[PDB]
């Protein structure tokens, strides 16, 4: 789900 996180990321 996306790179780790959710900020500067998407999911």
């Amino acid at each position: 789900c996306k790179f780790a996180x959710a900020t500067y990321t998407s999911c």
